[PDB]
Parts: C-alpha cells; sequence; structure tokens
C-alpha cells in the first residue's frame, strides 16, 4: 500500500518486525457517519493482536486490548481527550517502547499500553479497517 491516501482496508508489513523505537504515523479522517475503526499491531501467521485500538463513535470510547490465542484481554478505555469525533482529522503517533506502546494524537498524549505480547518483534502487520479515511500512513 502507498504512504499517501492509502485506501482502507490498509494492510502493511512491518519489515524486520516491530522493533523498539519504531514510530508508526497515521493521519486520517473519521467520517461524519463513521461508527468504528480499528488499528491492529498483529502477528499475521497466528492472527494474534499485540495492540488493538478501537475508536467507537457511538459512545465516544477509545478501546485498547490484545487478542492472544483467540482471547480478548482486559479493555483499557481511560483517556483525557477523544480526538476521533465524527468529521475530525487526527494526527496519531504510535511509538513501540521496551515496556509500553506510547500514543499521541495531535501532539497530545492519548494513552500508554503496557506490552502483553512481550515478544512484539513477531508483530509484522499493521492493519487499519472500518470507518476511517487515511491521508498518510508512515511505517
Ligand atoms: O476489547 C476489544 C474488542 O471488543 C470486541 C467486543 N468484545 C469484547 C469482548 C470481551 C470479552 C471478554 C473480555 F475479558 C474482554 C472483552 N468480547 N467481545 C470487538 O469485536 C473487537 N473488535 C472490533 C473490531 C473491529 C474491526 C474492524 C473495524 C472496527 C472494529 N475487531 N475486533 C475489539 O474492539
Amino acid at each position: 500500500p502507498p504512504t499517501f491516501n492509502p485506501p482502507v482496508p490498509y494492510f502493511g508489513r512491518l519489515q524486520g518486525g516491530l522493533t523498539a523505537r519504531r514510530t508508526i504515523i497515521i493521519k486520517g479522517y473519521v467520517p461524519p457517519t463513521g461508527k468504528s475503526f480499528a488499528i491492529n499491531f498483529k502477528v499475521g501467521s497466528s492472527g494474534d493482536i499485540a495492540l488493538h485500538i478501537n475508536p467507537r463513535m457511538g459512545n465516544g470510547t477509545v478501546v485498547r486490548n490484545s487478542l492472544l490465542n483467540g482471547s480478548w484481554g482486559s479493555e483499557e478505555k481511560k483517556i483525557t481527550h477523544n480526538p476521533f469525533g465524527p468529521g475530525q482529522f487526527f494526527d496519531l503517533s504510535i511509538r513501540c517502547g521496551l515496556d509500553r506502546f506510547k500514543v499521541y494524537a495531535n501532539g497530545q498524549h492519548l494513552f500508554d499500553f503496557a506490552h502483553r505480547l512481550s515478544a512484539f518483534q513477531r508483530v509484522d502487520t499493521l492493519e487499519i479497517q472500518g470507518d476511517v479515511t487515511l491521508s498518510y500512513v508512515q511505517i
């Protein structure tokens, strides 16, 4: 998929895998009629999701979880701000740290997500699906 105006669903290969210090940029638009989209940091061969980010416009929630061997873990929903309202442009920054994913939206800290798949270098797929339009995705 291209870096600029990639269509959804976006399927991108993280070559060498998710290494520490790896920063993924997503700039995009939530349509006015959008219900939900997902960003998945996924182990393709197994289907596992180290980090799943699910903005849901219905209740204005930003749901974080992992899918590890067909099990959805505890949901993390705590935010100080929701930048994914209908008709909103967003500049999302996702850094894979040693112990935690670190996610900023429009320069403002959104959430931390402690690693659940400790072996996160096995993540080789970035996937963006659902009610989102993409202007730029940097892997
Ligand atoms: O906790 C995060 C997940 O919630 C799922 C709903 N759900 C949650 C649970 C659940 C069950 C037990 C738990 F301890 C925790 C959670 N069971 N079913 C969504 O289907 C699941 N999801 C949404 C999507 C999705 C894909 C493409 C576009 C938009 C959404 N894919 N998977 C994800 O949001």
